[PDB]
């Protein structure tokens, strides 16, 4: 068959599902700047093995309608939480628990949905995004700045309007294009008026798992919905440091297998790989398995290593 697309009424939004297969349920939750069709390679791999695959385009994302651009409070990690369990009430009544891959703002949403319902999911697939501890002093952005300054992206990202000026002369295709293919370990960053400057290439022979056909897929996408809501996700992150003050302390209970490239920014933070590789991580998720990092491989390992996280994800789910 070919992945099928319906539209399903969750949590207030009119929400664009991508399905291919039948049998278990598996979760797919993309992050940015990504969408459903992130997960095409894992989706094959997992319906021809006798899995259900569903992947959403989330909140401000996509085929997805109704959250309200103009307020980035209606992107915070409860509303996004939220849009996935009525998600799973409506396209999984008959399941108690299903399996979740997750990547980058997807594995944000995941590690809350464990936290929130570990009733609802089996075992969980991260990429990524490692568990964060609440700080007590201070809030993400807050804490990223202090560490790489005002032209940090979050940073950048956090004023409505500012990231997508600077974004609109370029077009989404050569923002993505830069994001989907970078390699170096530092964040990005993006100073005010120097578009994508500051961003440096890597070997053309390093990008070659993007085709032209799957960029302009995004591009399309992203030029008819512009990247407002998915920045929002970004903007809602103080709010979500207040919201989240009752997990203080709070472990995350479903068995889970973690999954980064070598040279992703996100594992570069400063305090991370300790966390990571030395306990920290381990007692915030008991259940953990040991960690997987993929060797040679940056920020979108789904696409950029498709068999190895597809056949990951098989091997993992099989144990239950």
């Amino acid at each position: 068959k070919k992945i099928e697309h319906k539209m399903v009424a969750v949590n207030g939004l009119n929400m664009h599902l991508a399905e291919l297969g039948e049998g278990p349920t598996i979760l797919f939750i993309h992050g940015f700047p990504e969408l459903w069709y992130s997960w095409r390679h894992q989706m094959v791999y997992l319906a021809e093995r006798g899995y259900r695959a569903v992947a959403p385009d989330l909140r401000g994302y996509g085929d997805t309608t109704g959250a309200p651009l103009n307020d980035p409070s209606k992107f915070s990690i409860l509303h996004l939480v939220g849009d996935v369990v009525a998600l799973l009430e409506a396209i999984a009544p008959n399941e108690e628990k299903v399996f979740v891959v997750a990547h980058d703002w997807g594995a944000l949403i995941a590690w809350h949905l464990c936290l929130f319902r570990p009733d609802k999911v089996k075992a969980l697939v991260n990429l990524s995004v490692h568990f964060s501890k609440r700080n007590p002093k201070m809030n993400v952005v807050e804490g990223l700045k202090a560490i790489y300054g005002e032209d940090h992206y979050i940073s950048r990202f956090q004023v409505p309007g500012e990231i997508e000026a600077e974004f609109a002369p370029i077009g989404a295709k050569s923002v993505l294009k830069k994001i989907l293919t970078y390699r170096d370990p530092a964040p990005f960053y993006f100073p005010k008026g120097k578009g994508l400057e500051a961003i440096p290439d890597a070997p053309v022979a390093l990008s070659s798992w993007l085709s032209e056909e799957e960029l302009d897929y995004y591009a399309n996408k992203f030029e008819q919905t512009g990247f407002t809501g998915a920045v929002n996700y970004y903007r809602a992150l103080p709010i979500n440091w207040e919201l989240t003050a009752p997990w203080t302390g709070a472990q995350v209970k479903v068995p889970t297998k973690f999954i980064v490239g070598e040279f992703d920014l996100v594992y570069h933070i400063p305090g991370a790989k300790e966390y990571i590789h030395n306990g920290g991580f381990k007692k915030d998720v008991p259940l953990l398995e040991e960690v997987v990092v993929l060797e040679g491989a940056a920020n979108f390992v789904s696409q950029e290593r498709p068999h190895e996280i597809s056949k990951h994800i098989y091997d993992f789910i099989q144990k239950f």
